[PDB]
């Protein structure tokens, strides 16, 4: 019963995979819904983790809104975004791992910009058991926008907030039918160097997501 | 412009009863406003009415934060590391603080002190009818590499007060996720054990009319 709690044997040696499809610069995705969908009530009750996925992408409306779920704007007036962080920064930038590339989500123009023109999906470092995915999202944190806030305090708001949004990313693959899975064991200075991060940028989890296995 | 310490303000007298053990009603739900229209609605408040939630929302709240939603195996409504319960939830009432137990779905009294607003910051959040306290408890991290329990407790933390945040969107209620604590002050002020440590406090209540 405790062995699931030894420390996750470390994936060694792996590159990013070569992009399969158009490796395109930006990906401009459509306007959310705003009305319907399942009660937030109801995506609780079914809000689980995930581990092993069918290959199918998600329909282009399915990013879009999963993105915005965990990222996006919701209010206009100021930029707000649907999770909170610490003094209104935006600390956490969403990357998103898809077979075409590594993107970048903008939330004030709502499209994805290539960082990386490789395929870097399960690149946390480490086996958890977690299968291939159709995406992964990267939650990374911009030391740059916290150099206000107190040194001792950075790595709990960093991870709060992208606890927050990979949160609302739970509860939206619960409202559509798609499995998740939040991960934090990362080999955090590989996976910057595999997606071509800043000096002053640090993952702080990742997120599988696709449509859960058929057996 | 950054959020200056205030001194050392003393935990106010409970007001009411006190009473030991709270029995919440069981969670039942399903119903309510989509997820894209809490999404929408998803915001912090810092100015509020002090009329207390009624026990149903109190119920939910708590459920939603922090509560069963898998009676095999006690899966929660919040993801935790290796499905274990790293964070505690309290409750700070007027009546007294009080620890959310998710597996009978009740509260327990912790402490006889209104324990509202004990942060140790000024961020200019006004009293309000409750607090949530996430608290990292490190006596359930004992077997967790150190270097990922500070990491594992706030994301753990962050999706419950994600949670929270986003059923007050759902039923019209104001919220605050505070992260600035002096935790050490706030953890005696709270009795809580020398492994256990607030990390994140959400202010919450109707928000202010006028
Ligand atoms: C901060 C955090 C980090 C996590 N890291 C991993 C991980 O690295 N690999 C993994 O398979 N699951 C990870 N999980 C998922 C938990 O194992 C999962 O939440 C737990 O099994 C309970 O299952 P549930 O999400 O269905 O409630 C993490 C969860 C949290 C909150
Ligand atoms: C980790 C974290 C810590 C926070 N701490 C505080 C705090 O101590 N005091 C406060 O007034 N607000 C705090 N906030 C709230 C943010 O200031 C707020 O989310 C931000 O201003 C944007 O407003 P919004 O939540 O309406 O999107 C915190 C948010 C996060 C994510
Ligand atoms: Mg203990």
């Amino acid at each position: 019963n405790d062995l699931k709690r030894l420390p996750y044997e470390p994936v060694k040696g792996l590159l990013p995979r070569p992009a399969v499809g158009t490796s395109e610069r930006v990906i401009t995705l459509p306007e959310p819904d705003r009305t319907s969908g399942m009660p937030l009530m109801g995506t609780l009750w079914l809000r689980k983790s995930t581990r092993e996925f069918d290959q199918q992408p998600l329909p282009l409306k399915q990013l879009s809104e999963l993105l915005w779920a965990a990222a996006g704007v919701n209010r206009s007036l100021g930029g707000g975004r649907t999770a909170p962080s610490p003094y209104g920064e935006t600390v956490i930038d969403v990357y998103v791992a898809l077979p075409a590339g590594l993107y970048r989500y903008d939330p004030v123009h709502h499209c994805l910009e290539l960082k990386r023109a490789a395929d870097l999906r399960s690149m946390t470092g480490y086996q958890d058991f977690v299968g291939m995915a159709p995406l992964d999202l990267v939650f990374v944190a911009n030391h740059g926008r916290m150099q206000e806030m107190p040194p001792k305090l950075r790595e709990t708001f960093s991870a709060a907030a992208a606890g927050a949004m990979a949160e609302n990313a739970y509860l939206y693959c619960a409202s559509a039918g798609l499995g998740a899975v939040v991960r934090g064991w990362l080999n955090r200075r590989q996976l910057a160097e595999h997606m071509s991060l800043n000096e002053d940028e640090e993952p702080i989890l990742s997120q599988t997501i696709g449509r859960a296995a058929s057996h």
